RNA sequence: CAUCU
């Protein structure tokens, strides 16, 4: 269930271990929760699913289990996300 | 899967 569509955001921080983090909406300057499984287009050259700090993503703000969460996170245009510094190359 | 370092 969608609150906002194809909104652009700047990833605030993402702990690759915990499997979640926050995306700051360029849209509204609000922080939005993001979980590893919401990453629709992951970097094919990284083992794990992650986003990197300072990275610009395109996502949907959906209603989640405990309030709003990000969904179908991709890069701008739908390109694969870049992924975290701490996720390893294949 | 809720503000981690
Ligand atoms: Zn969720």
């Amino acid at each position: 269930k969608v609150i906002a569509t194809k909104v652009l955001g700047t990833v605030k921080w993402f702990n690759v271990r915990n499997g979640y983090g926050f995306i700051n909406r360029n849209d509204t300057k609000e922080d939005v929760f993001v979980h590893q499984t919401a990453i629709k287009k992951n970097n094919p050259r990284k083992y794990l699913r992650s986003v990197g700090d300072g990275e610009t993503v395109e996502f949907d703000v959906v209603e989640g289990e405990k309030g709003a969460e990000a969904a179908n996170v991709t890069g701008p245009g739908g390109v694969p996300v870049q992924g975290s510094k701490y996720a390893a190359d294949r």
